[PDB]
């Protein structure tokens, strides 16, 4: 059990991101497994669960 | 159990991030397993269960 | 059990990053395994499991 | 059990930041096990459990 | 069990950091194991488990 | 004069800004004179002329 | 007189500007004179004549 | 009397910027006079005539 | 009389600048003269003509 | 005059700057004259004329 009283919380909060990406040429070639690229600005929040951001894995058997 | 009485409290937070990224040329190759790149301002929370973030593994049998 | 009473509390924060990265060339070549690059401003706080960032494992049997 | 009473905490902080990095070239060549690179400005807590930050290890069986 | 009372605390927290790194030229070349690069200002609290901060280990059997 | 052949120029560009500004309260209060506030972005060339960006000036007799 | 032949050129140029700015409170009082605040990513070509960017005078006499 | 011949030239350039300005309070009172606050990522030319950035004067007569 | 001939040139260049300002509190008080603050990454080319960046007079008679 | 053949040639030039800078509080109370405050990374040419930065002169007669 969890019990807020008169309480002000943040939690897995982003306030304020300036990005710039610039690129000439970018290529991903990819056979099999897993590619994850650029994940940019990402909050989350998970309760009673794993939780995963940008995660990759190759195969499972 | 968890409790809060009156309090502020900051769990997971980003604020305030300025990137610049410049690339002539960027190339990924991948066969199998996995590639993570650029995951950037991430925020997260998890409460009884795994977390993970930019995680990468090879395959599993 | 947590008690928080009239207290502010931060955990897992990042307040503030100017990051700055030119490459005129950047490749990555992988062949099974696992690779990761770039992770910047993360911030993450876990309850009662295991957390990870960036990891990176080969093949698991 | 945990109190805390008007009480101000910081645990896993990082307030300001100034990164620039400068790469004619850079490559990664990978053949199975693992490689980070580049984890930066990373903030993490972690309550009852194992806690890693760009971690990597071979292969496991 | 842990009690604060009236009381200011700071655990793992990095508060300023300038870096420039200037490369010509980087490669990592890997066959197997594990190599970790460039890990930079990381902060970290774990309670009641290990914690690894650029830990890398070879092949496990 | 002026001449240009096969050639390729630039003046006065402006390629890439990503800005954000948070204010909770901006008051700007005046009497008399002159205020210039927030120019942002701004390119201009000018030929056989002056050219002012963002300029005040007091009163003029 | 002025020739270009062949040539590549770049003056009075700004390619990549990322900016965050967080303020609580911002207050201009101004009684006469001038003020110039905040301006960002400007680029100006002058021929022939003066220039001036985000240039302030008292009152002229 | 100016030539380019095969040439490549940059003047009055800034290629990558990142900025982050936190501030909890800014105020700027004036009477009279001149001020000149924040001018960030500016780049000018000027042929043949005078150039002037961020400059402030008292009052002429 | 100027000639550049298969010659490449940087003149007033800012290539990469990462800055972080915090502050509580900040105050500009002015009577009369002059203030110049925070100018930062500015990058100027001048001919045949008188330049500043960042002056401050006080009055002139 | 002046002639280049063949020749790469850098002046006035600033190629990669971290700062941070943190402040609890900061004051300038100005009454007449000048105050110049955190010119950073600057880079002029100037050609035939005067040049001057971060300059400060008090009153003129």
């Amino acid at each position: 059990g969890v019990l807020y009283v008169g309480s002000k919380t943040k939690e897995g909060v982003v306030h304020g991101v300036a990005t710039v990406a610039e690129k000439t040429k970018e290529q991903v070639t990819n056979v099999g497994g897993a590619v994850v690229t650029g994940v940019t600005a990402v909050a989350q929040k998970t309760v009673e669960g794993a939780g995963s951001i940008a995660a990759a894995t190759g195969f499972v058997k």
